[PDB]
């Protein structure tokens, strides 16, 4: 049963069971229906977990990785973290690989509204996005520019269908405006967009209901944050 | 190999990916050889922290279970999390059934020293003490009386074998006095063997080099925060 997938996806997390979660989601997503705006979430909340866990272990093997290289002798004990560090990579690529065929296949053809288009292509942006932070070559670019693209989607739809308050339309430029700055290392590119989307937003923040206002301002609070914080580096 | 083993079980543990790192330790565990004091101690925490997510768990699936029972129409739901909630369980199970048949098979019989010993069977009492944590009926005083019997054991040795601040007759007393708590529902035991453990502990620790003093007073004050804790709930 469908309803049933949703209450244990919903139960999964609450649990922590992130892939458990994602199972669930993922039979839900794989149904011809588009899903409602829970589900969407609940889908996006259980891929962001499972796959930041792993980048989470990536980032800290390939970290102990270099330190291992930079005591030269080492050798045997580099490759044994390399070959570690791969099969995160491999576990990062499955994921990535998975949920970006549910989208490809499921989620963008099926979608009928606005904020569904852009929720689904700002996703297709972010896996690829996280396939390009690890990749090399052709792999790396192929990845970088098909993330670009899809936030270039999402962005054109945004742009014409969706309030400047929106908090898709704001959680599309964070990440996009983060793609631009780790990524893609465009600063000018980042903190433009990321001031863009802020200001915009601040114009018609004092239209919206309780609810909606608290929802813009934290995603508008993560776009200052980051602004803060490149702004600094640059320096 | 088996040193890679180890090294692979130490980035498992810097990489949080402890079931990776249970893979490493079991099979280290499973040669003849005895484990260094290193390698048993990689071995308890993986163990320990793959069974503690799962623990986490069931004891926020056991809460929402109990909260929907509450409400009390329900009923296709209360199912739902129940049948979870038995999922988690027969994975807990297959956890402790796991680092026990490694206990018993590999570890308890080929432990020479009196520190491993101690170890070990202070480990078989944890993972029976799990079993009993959310078992029922027959099932739960088997596992209660085995992890009370496992815990004696460790004591008797401990107690001729090693000094009173050894951290290891320490973490036993700690995890043996909340058994008697938590388990047993047995108040007096529990602060009794807390106290005395901490107090026969203090005596010596003026004789301690500053690693071994550090280790213990680690421990001296887990016992002394659970003994904080025990005496103002009896009031």
């Amino acid at each position: 049963s469908r309803e049933d997938s949703v209450y244990l996806a919903k139960l999964a997390e609450q649990a922590e069971r992130y892939e458990e979660m994602v199972d669930s989601m993922k039979a839900v997503a794989s149904s011809g229906q588009e899903l409602s705006v829970e589900e969407r979430n609940l889908l996006s909340v259980a891929y962001k977990n499972v796959i930041g866990a792993r980048r989470a272990s990536w980032r800290i093997v390939s970290s102990i990785e270099q330190k291992e290289e930079a005591k030269d002798k080492s050798e045997h004990q580099v490759k044994l973290i390399r070959d570690y560090r791969s099969k995160i990579e491999t576990e990062l690529t499955k994921i990535c690989d998975d949920i970006l065929s549910v989208l490809d296949t499921h989620l963008i053809p099926s979608a009928t509204t606005g904020e569904s288009k852009v929720f689904y292509y700002k996703m297709k942006g972010d896996y690829h996005r996280y396939l390009a932070e690890f990749s090399s070559g052709e792999v790396r670019d192929k990845a970088t520019n098909a993330s670009l693209e899809a936030y270039k989607t999402a962005s054109e739809i945004a742009t014409t269908e969706l309030p400047p308050t929106h908090p898709i339309r704001l959680g599309l430029a964070l990440n996009f405006s983060v793609f631009y700055y780790e990524i893609q290392n465009s600063p000018d590119k980042a903190c433009h967009l990321a001031k863009q989307a802020f200001d915009d937003a601040i114009a018609e923040l004092d239209t919206l209901s309780e609810e909606s206002y608290k929802d813009s301002t934290l995603i508008m609070q993560l776009l200052r944050d980051n602004l803060t914080l490149w702004t600094s580096d640059m320096s």
